[PDB]
């Protein structure tokens, strides 16, 4: 009996038995599902190990207030109405802001948008909405907002239970209907089981401010995929977000594209194929935000170097 040639054996068999990828090797590149929704991170895309945001799955972004959670998932529905999508968002926290949401890419008047009055309804227009197949994506803002009926009126109960319930019958349906589901999750609850729900968890914690010069524009985010049933987990990913703007793409071609020596650093002098872009991140950002061929050509480049 040989090692390797029975690891794979019952590993195999360990699948089969109750999934896709029940069992990874961190090592493991392999990809062959696609069908994503970019987030507009490239540096997330690739950390995900497939590009984007699986789809007919249920989603975790979870953080601290002001870490971009939001921003990623607003994201997440443009990139998805772009492509012909319709996207749901059953608001219970009452904070979305249109003007940010479609300067980021949302088509705001296609949006559906619902403020469920219980938690529990929220929850059941959201499946209700879910089942009818139609929906591409689909974000509840607030965990934490979908209170039990009770509490607001006459320890004792539970809420995850509402969670459980909820998430075993809204699972199955989603899942073949091809709709993701993005649950934003603010906080540092119920979701003792949305842990267990979710094909795909994101840490996301706000690393840095971004200085610019005399006062300052957005954050620096970090986001880590603790949990990842389509790839290897535990990836990570940093990126910009402009405060007004969102995540900035031109900024994610830069740190992306000297971690992989597609542009090049003369001395805080960044440069690609010999002409140089500027002396300074922010000023080789401007660069980019004018010539957009140039950077078609070095985001074409590295979406030819990995998964694609
Ligand atoms: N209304 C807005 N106007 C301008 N900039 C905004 C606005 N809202 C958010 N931003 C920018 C700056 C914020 O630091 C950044 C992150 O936004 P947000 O999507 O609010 O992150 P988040 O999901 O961690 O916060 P929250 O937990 O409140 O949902 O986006």
């Amino acid at each position: 009996p040989d090692r390797e040639k029975a690891l794979e054996l019952a590993m195999a068999q360990i699948d089969k038995n109750f999934g896709k990828g029940s069992v990874m090797r961190l090592g493991e590149e392999v990809r062959q599902p696609i069908s994503v929704i970019p987030t507009g991170s490239i540096s997330l895309d690739v950390a995900l190990g497939i590009g984007g945001l699986p789809r007919g799955r249920v989603i975790e972004i979870y953080g601290p207030e002001s870490s971009g959670k939001t921003t990623v998932a607003l994201h997440a529905v443009a990139n998805a109405q772009a492509a012909g999508g319709i996207a749901a968002f059953i608001d219970a926290e009452h904070a979305l802001d249109p003007e940010y949401a479609k300067k980021l890419g949302v088509d705001t008047d296609s949006l559906l948008v619902s403020q469920p009055d219980t938690g529990e309804q929220a929850l059941e227009i959201a499946d209700m909405l879910v089942r009818s197949g139609a929906l591409d994506i689909i974000v509840i803002d607030s965990v934490a907002a979908l209170v039990p009926r009770a509490e607001i009126e006459g320890h004792v109960g539970l809420q995850a239970r509402l969670m459980s319930q909820a998430l075993r019958k809204m699972t199955g349906a989603l899942n073949n209907s091809g709709t993701t589901a993005i649950f934003i999750n603010q906080l540092r609850t119920g979701g003792k089981a949305l842990k267990f729900y979710a094909s795909v968890r994101l840490d996301v914690r706000r690393i840095e401010t971004l200085k610019d010069g005399t006062d300052a524009v957005g954050n620096r985010t970090r986001v880590k995929v603790v949990k990842n049933k389509v790839s290897p987990p535990f990836k990570q990913a940093e990126f910009d977000i402009l405060y007004g703007q969102g995540i900035s793409r031109e900024g994610s071609l830069i740190d992306m594209g000297v971690e992989h020596g597609f542009i090049r650093k003369s001395g805080s002098w960044f440069t690609y194929e010999g002409e140089q872009l500027g002396q300074g991140k922010e000023n080789a950002r401007k660069f980019l935000l004018e010539n957009t061929d140039v950077a078609n050509e070095i985001e074409k480049k590295i979406k030819e170097k990995l998964g694609i």
